[PDB]
Parts: C-alpha cells; structure tokens; sequence
C-alpha cells in the first residue's frame, strides 16, 4: 500500500521534523502538491533533529514523504492519528537496511499550528 | 482518564521532543522514575523546538509528560502508535486555553532509537 | 479533553461495533445529527459483540460515542487513525470502575464502507 | 514493510473481529505463533460481521492477520494504537481490487479483554 503521502485541510500550516537513527546520512524530501517543499538531511545514531519546517499545504492539501539515503530509497511505513477530534499527526518511519527498526529516518507532520 | 503517562520497554533510550504552539510560555516536565528527568521551557506560535532530549526509561518503564503555563497545569490529550509492529510514538498535546486545538505544546515520544 | 466525539465526512456511511468486558451490563449509545441513532446493550466479560450497525453521518459528519452503566456514565478514552491515507477508523474505551482497563464497552468506528 | 504481524502480551486473551466490504468472499486467517487459530470467510458490500473469536495470544505472543479472495492475496495495511496507556488495538486494512479503499476485509484485534 502506498505510505508517506497524507491529505491535509487545503491551505493549511503544518510543521514537519525530521529524526536520524542510523549510521547512514538520511535525505528526506517533503513534497507539496508533487513539487519538493522542503529537504532535511543529516546523519546521527541518537535521534537528532536533522531538520524542521513550517509548510503550507497548499490548494490540494497533498503531502508527500520521502526518504533516500545516498540516492536509494528507503521502506516507508506510515499512518495518520487524530486526538480529541482536533490534533493531527502524520507519521512516517523508513528502513534503509536489514535490521527492519523502521527508525532510520522518522518523520512528524502536525497540524494544526498556531 | 489519565494522559500523557506511557509504559515503555525498560532501559530504554527514547526521544522526547517539544514543539510550541501559543501566546503563553509552555513548560514541559518529563518524569522517568516519577521524577523530572528532562524541562524545557518555550515560547512560539510557529510550532519552534522549544527542546529535544534522549532519556532513559529506567527499570519501571514509566514516562509521564506534564504541560503547565503561567503555573496552571494544561488539560492533556495522547496516545501511542506503533508502526510495523517496530516503530513507537507517544504523542501528547495540551491545551493552554478556549480554542481546543491542542497545539499548544506538542510533545513527541518515540523509541527505539539508533 | 472531550472523548467520543468525531467529525466524519458528511453524509457518509460508516460502521459502528460495540464490544463489553465488564460485569456490568454496558449501554451505548451512538449519535448522529445530536440525535441517538443506534443503541447496543449487553453484559459480557469475553468481548461479546453487543452491536453492530451501519448508520450515516449525515449533513455534519459529528458522530457521537455515549456509554453508561444503569445510569453512570463511564469515563471515555478515544482517537482517529488513518491507514494508507484511506482507511479511517474512530476508536473508543470507556471506564466504569477502579481497574482502568477501559475495555468495559468498547467501541469502533469504521469507514468507508462499501 | 511487514504488515498484519503484532507482538501482543504472551498468554493473554485477545478479540478478533472481521468486517467485510467487497463483492468478493474475503477469506481471514488469524495465525498465532506462526500457526491458523482462526479463520474467517464470509462476504458484504455493508460491513457485515463475518466473524469474530476469542484466542489466547500464547506463549511467543506473536499473532498474525492474513487475508485471501479466492487464494489471492490481499495487500495489507496495518497499525496498533493504545488509549490510555492501557487499550490496545491492532487494525487490518486489505484491498482485493483496484480502487484502494482498503476496506474488504476489515480486521479488528483488541486486547486486554475481561
Ligand atoms: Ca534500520
Ligand atoms: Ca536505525
Ligand atoms: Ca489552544
Ligand atoms: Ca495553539
Ligand atoms: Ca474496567
Ligand atoms: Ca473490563
Ligand atoms: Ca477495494
Ligand atoms: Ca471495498
Ligand atoms: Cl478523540
Ligand atoms: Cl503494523
Ligand atoms: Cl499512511
Ligand atoms: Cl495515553
């Protein structure tokens, strides 16, 4: 099943972050309405922040994670969590290996901002 | 019912991350051992980092995040998701006012790292 | 922070299954258009399906999760998930008693159907 | 990534309940430590019930959701999500076809019962 692509509000503010836990430099590119927005990128085995950024997503509300390390691409796993009917989190883990901890790159979308 | 308190695997590193959303300055306290083991302390309405650690979650396991602004503790809303049975986020809002966007300060959790 | 209440799609149908794992009989009760459209009562300690039904959301889309034992209110715990982008499902616990297992009535939410 | 895997608690008694929508017979195997408990087959264009258990998660834990048309299988995607700390489910989606709702066969594990 296709992951990392989300459907916000239109027109709307939304912060996404960037987490590294591998031993490889991560790239993750954020795609707004199918042209990149945003690119983090950054190598740490403790979690550090390798890039945040407010974005807007624009007339279609599409988002799009991707995450690549040195040119390939990793497997994404993600999923969309609403809490009190009004918090919203994107969320997207990547493995670019063979220990499958799905950790290597880690990305939060969150909206609303403000 | 009770939020923004997660039993995590014992001894183990996790990622706690705060992002601020709001007039007020948020602090955020996060207990390990039921003691404060990490506070940050932020003000943005432009969802900026207001802090970002790796703790340890000791031999009970037990995390508790607690969000206060002008010394009223914010009313909490979490849950946590677990992606490809591997990839764990433990995710609070709070909410420091009338508009129940719950962005107020954000906070994520997630394990494992490295 | 309000439990048991989400904003689905307008007029859209969706299912909704009631499970009960409590001494008590559970009654819950589901409102669409502020208006009780479906009732489920049961008493069941192995997760018994009290109900299930389809109902719509109608010109709104608000959906809302009530359960009470003889009476009192349980105390609700809830969240949205979204797989693949698509799949939505809105999640409910509820808490008649001391133990804080929230299994007491459990109550799902699913859509799109069909 | 892997899909439809979950490590519950060893040796504890979980629901699993599967709903279908899709002109097809959806056919629903639940494994327990790598072995069918469960199996489900029925067929719904309006989310009927076409089964649900109860089953004991044993000592590994490891349950697993595979689903099946006419011994094709079915793309899956999955999450777990836990409400206050203390709630758990584990959430299917399949697609047999082409229009990516995801919903054929549904599949709902939720644990602790009692
Ligand atoms: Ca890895
Ligand atoms: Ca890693
Ligand atoms: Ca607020
Ligand atoms: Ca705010
Ligand atoms: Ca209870
Ligand atoms: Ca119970
Ligand atoms: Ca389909
Ligand atoms: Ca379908
Ligand atoms: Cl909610
Ligand atoms: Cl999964
Ligand atoms: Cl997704
Ligand atoms: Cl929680």
């Amino acid at each position: 099943a296709t992951q990392g692509v989300f459907t916000l509000p239109a027109n709307t503010r939304f912060g996404v972050t960037a987490f590294a836990n591998s031993s490889g430099t991560q790239t993750v590119n954020v795609l707004v309405n199918n042209e990149t927005a945003a690119t983090f990128s950054g190598q740490s085995t403790n979690n550090a922040v390798i890039g945040t950024q407010v974005l807007n997503s624009g007339s279609s509300g599409k988002v799009q994670v991707q995450v690549s390390v040195n040119g390939r691409p990793s497997d994404l796993v993600s999923a969309q969590v609403i809490l009190t009917n009004e918090l919203n989190f994107a969320l997207v883990g990547s493995e670019d290996g063979t220990d499958n901890d799905y950790n290597d790159a880690v990305v939060v979308i969150n909206w609303p901002l403000g």
